[PDB]
């Protein structure tokens, strides 16, 4: 059928309220990410932040098709910048490839945050503004995580 | 001082060759070394090709002031003479100054091959590009394409 490729590129930015060491630990502590990121539950998610490490979220829909995100970072520097790279299949199908940036910056009060996807959807995949929607809600569960957390 | 530039090239050819024998040129670790990875006044320390899914792809080289270029990739995606999807890092001694990652997408044309390269890359630190890569790719896939020529069969 379409074999096919579609680029884009999106930019989300937060102004977070907490403090960048707390921002930074809920991207880099496995149970943290598990619950803001994975849960909102997974089969299997496993996290090793470390350059080179890998992160893993399968989790199946209500009707059994399984949803696989895997990333590999590629660049980490503690409290100021994540850089990794993922790919998300459904069941054995690949549907995009992602290079995310995420920026951290620290404020006068609070945290400001730039994540920034550069992703390649395939074969005809229509994602029609859904990853972008998706990740701005990922992002308010990182905001209401951190503020809970308190 | 951290920062980040994001950016995207694309640069497409069409190849006076048959896709199969394109995607060989990708596929396999002595024909994409001697296109890649042969050049030129610097020093080749180290070249390897894992051509699978999951597989990984180095290139370092030394320049004539004794600076490593280490180049390291890993294979996301890969379809049999149709596309590669791949991350790279590119370091600098130990200094990363990029992350990319890369679609090649094959299409057979009545004549030859239409080749697309995609590239989402991102600049660290302030490392000034400034068009750097795009010429750099441009002028690597014409050596793809020399390779390509040289590989031909007669008449």
């Amino acid at each position: 059928t379409t074999r096919s490729a579609e680029h884009t590129t999106f930019v989300i930015e937060r102004r977070l309220t907490a403090p960048v060491a707390r921002v930074f630990r809920a991207w880099s502590t496995p149970e943290s990410k598990r619950q803001w990121f994975a849960c909102h539950v997974p089969l299997e998610y496993a996290l090793d932040f470390r350059p080179g490490g890998t992160e893993r979220n399968y989790t199946a829909d209500t009707d059994g098709l399984l949803h696989a995100y895997d990333a590999r970072y590629i660049d980490i520097v503690p409290d100021t910048r994540i850089i990794y790279a993922y790919e998300m299949k459904l069941g054995q199908t690949r549907i995009s490839a992602s290079l995310v940036t995420v920026a951290f910056d620290v404020e006068p009060s609070g945290t400001r945050m730039v994540f920034t996807e550069q992703v390649v959807f395939l074969d005809g995949y229509g994602d029609n503004g859904a990853r972008l929607q998706g990740t701005e809600i990922g992002l308010d569960n990182l905001e209401l995580f951190l503020v809970r957390e308190t």
